[PDB]
């Protein structure tokens, strides 16, 4: 297809390794700095297939694939400032102000509304899996997206391990994932943003989080976080998946807040 590329079109500059086999590269023809994911086989090739169907300003854009013979490449745009978590921790808070925080939440929710619309599920939404470009542009990392009709559920493989503090209670107890477990994770992401990259449930060991969530314990409102934003967080953390808002509802709320904060 139009996506298929020659391996020799790209030269690798620097290895980037929390994301795995991921490199900074050069698309020589365009003098363009790119990101390259290299390599099981069938899972990797499906990743590439799904990414061909993703087209949104706030999801990392696929540029090309090398899938004919090993070693296999997935080539995407390069996000200059790296992951959002480290970006928030290291930022100038006078530059990355409250309105900027709303702007980033609006961008992420836009991408998630798109996935909700297009029957995709993320399953690993967190600040570490969002990427930052110039001028506070934020894009959701989309290399591990899966096909799932919005409303349907996925049952994780036996012995699966999750990032507990981002993981919805139905996922923790029953290994069940849906768009609503993404909504839960987004709530935790909101908290990460509001705190400029604090670790969620600070001091609480992961193995004790589920029992607390049962008892209706939730994280308290972060310092300086608007009540409207915290109410959205808490709506995302509703015990019953069906009681949580949709990303369409969430995006509309943030877009309104961002427009009002600008005016
Ligand atoms: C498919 C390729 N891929 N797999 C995972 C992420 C990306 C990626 C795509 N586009 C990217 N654009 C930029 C970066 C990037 C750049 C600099 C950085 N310091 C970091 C960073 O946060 N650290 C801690 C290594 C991340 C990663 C990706």
């Amino acid at each position: 297809d139009k996506w298929e590329m020659e391996r020799t079109d790209i030269t690798m500059k620097h290895k980037l390794g929390q994301f795995g086999e991921v490199y900074e590269g050069v698309w020589k023809k365009y003098s363009l700095t790119v990101a390259v994911k290299t390599l099981e086989v069938e899972e990797f090739l499906k990743e590439a297939a799904v990414m061909k169907e993703i087209k949104h300003p706030n999801l990392v854009q696929l540029l090309g694939v090398c899938t004919r013979e090993p070693p296999f490449y997935i080539i995407t745009e390069f996000m200059t400032y790296g992951n959002l978590l480290d970006y928030l921790r290291e930022c100038n808070r006078q530059e990355v102000s409250a309105v900027v925080l709303l702007y980033m939440a609006t961008q992420i929710s836009s991408a998630m509304e798109y996935l909700e619309k297009k029957n995709f599920i993320h399953r690993d939404l967190a600040a570490r899996n969002c990427l930052v470009g110039e001028n506070h542009l934020v894009k959701v990392a989309d290399f591990g997206l899966s096909r799932l009709m919005t409303g349907d559920t996925y049952t994780a493989h036996a012995g699966a391990k999750f990032p507990i503090k981002w993981t919805a209670p139905e996922s923790l107890a029953y290994n069940k994932f849906s768009i609503k477990s993404d909504v839960w994770a987004f709530g935790v992401l909101l908290w990460e943003i509001a705190t400029y990259g604090m670790s969620p449930y600070p001091g609480i060991d992961p193995s004790q989080v589920y029992e607390l969530l049962e008892k209706d314990y939730r994280m308290e409102r972060p310092e300086g976080c608007p009540e409207k934003v915290y109410e959205l967080m808490r709506a995302c953390w509703q015990w019953n998946p069906s009681d949580r808002p949709s990303f369409a509802e969430i995006h509309q709320a943030f877009e309104t807040m961002f427009q009002e904060s600008s005016i």
